[PDB]
């Protein structure tokens, strides 16, 4: 069975009990913490390519008002986030289960940008997805997970210093 885990959900799961926060800007700004999956039960000999992309985990603009986020009260349809490729696909399963595979590249930006950088909608509510895509073969194959653990606000700024904080005290 393809089994896909979250590496350091300790860490994330701080973050997330604060509400988390990552910073967008128009050249685009890696994401702190680095989304880290273990994979187990791909075909060590089978070709993959890992992607990453952001569900908008409701239709609401969230703001940070009196200490806290709370939801606007009008909703929109959040049109679907651009994928990220992995830079290491396609690969062997063997290279992907070797090592926790790591999104360290990706750029959370606020603007449509040349290529490479993810758009989010500042002060939306995204979580991270995976998909893992079995290429070269006959049968085409996708498997997804969603990481709960890993939501947070896209923002310009940082509104929660207990955010800022653990940012810094973990980076
Ligand atoms: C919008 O289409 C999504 C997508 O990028 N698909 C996709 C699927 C599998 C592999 C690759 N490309 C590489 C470089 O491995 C791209």
């Amino acid at each position: 069975e393809l089994r896909v885990g979250l590496e350091e959900s300790e860490l994330w799961l701080r973050f997330k009990e604060l509400t988390n926060e990552m910073i967008v800007t128009k050249n685009g700004r890696r994401m702190f913490p680095v989304l880290k999956v273990n994979v187990s039960g791909l075909d060590p000999n089978a070709m993959y390519s890992f992607l990453l992309d952001f569900v908008a985990a409701d239709n609401h603009r969230w703001k940070y008002v009196n200490g806290e986020w709370v939801p606007g009260g009008k909703p929109e349809p959040q049109a679907p986030s651009c994928v990220y490729i992995h830079p290491d696909s396609p690969n062997f399963g063997a290279h992907w289960m070797k090592a926790p595979v790591s999104f360290s590249k990706v750029k959370l930006t606020n603007k449509l940008n040349g290529g490479g950088q993810i758009m989010l909608n500042s002060l939306h509510k995204y979580e991270p997805r995976i998909h893992i895509v079995r290429v070269g073969g006959p049968q085409r194959m996708i498997t997804s997970h969603c990481f709960p653990e890993t939501q947070f606000i896209a923002v310009t700024a940082y509104q929660n210093e207990e955010i800022t904080a653990l940012k810094i005290k973990y980076n």
